[PDB]
């Protein structure tokens, strides 16, 4: 029998297309901070998630162990950060992943007109939209103790969508997975992600590891 699904498309707020949209089509060196802001982010889900369950032991029913993997796929050319941190409502997701405005991006866009390094957007709230230096589409899978497990997409163009997440079920947490522009496949290299780990992201507070397909 035909399985039929909801989808809901969202406009991003106009300032964060219009970050977009300078990520995407301006030349940048310096992209592999992507991944310290991704690790970053589910860093702060892991402390959510552990500060929590202090009130409240029952909320690691879902998953005890705070944790961050890392699954690059030469496959289907993609990288997939995934935590055991909060998880995102669907709310949450809407909310934090586009619709509402971030103080930070008109004095970011700003900056980055007068010749920053694209390194320093982590600092003006919007480091996420990092992502989008390295992958041409990205996809968010996110369950929260509160809520279903939910899917997150956009290939940027000024629109994401949100659905129920019909794919596997993980317990709670995060998974980004990155879908890499063509150009960008030193991001599925075991020995270029072991580095930018020990360059950028070496005081997070969590284990971290990384998965690779034997050849
Ligand atoms: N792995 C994650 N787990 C839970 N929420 C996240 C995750 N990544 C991003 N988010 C949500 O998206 C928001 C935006 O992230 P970002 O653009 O990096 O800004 P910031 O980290 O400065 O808040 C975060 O504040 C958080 O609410
Ligand atoms: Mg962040």
């Amino acid at each position: 029998p035909m399985e039929e699904e909801e989808v809901e498309t969202f406009a991003f707020q106009a300032e964060i297309a219009q970050l977009m949209s300078l990520i995407i089509n301006t030349f940048y060196s310096n992209k592999e901070i992507f991944l310290r802001e991704l690790i970053s982010n589910s860093s702060d889900a892991l402390d959510k998630i552990r500060y929590e369950s202090l009130t409240d032991p029952s909320k690691l029913d879902s998953g005890k162990e705070l944790h961050i993997n890392l699954i690059p796929n030469k496959q289907d050319r993609t990288l997939t950060i995934v935590d055991t941190g909060i998880g995102m409502t669907k709310a949450d997701l809407i909310n934090n992943l586009g619709t509402i405005a971030r103080s930070g991006t008109k004095a970011f866009m700003e900056a980055l007109q007068a010749g920053a390094d694209i390194s320093m957007i982590g600092q003006f709230g919007v480091g996420f939209y990092s992502a989008y230096l390295v992958a041409e589409k990205v996809t968010v899978i996110t369950k929260h103790n509160d809520d279903e497990q939910y899917a997150w997409e956009s290939s940027a163009g000024g629109s994401f969508t949100v659905r129920t997440d019909t794919g596997e079920p993980m317990g709670r947490g995060t998974k980004v997975i990155l879908h890499l522009k063509e150009d960008q496949t030193e991001y599925l290299e075991e020995r270029r992600i072991k580095e930018i780990v020990k360059k950028h992201s070496q005081f997070i507070g969590y284990p971290i590891t990384l998965f690779v397909e034997k050849e």
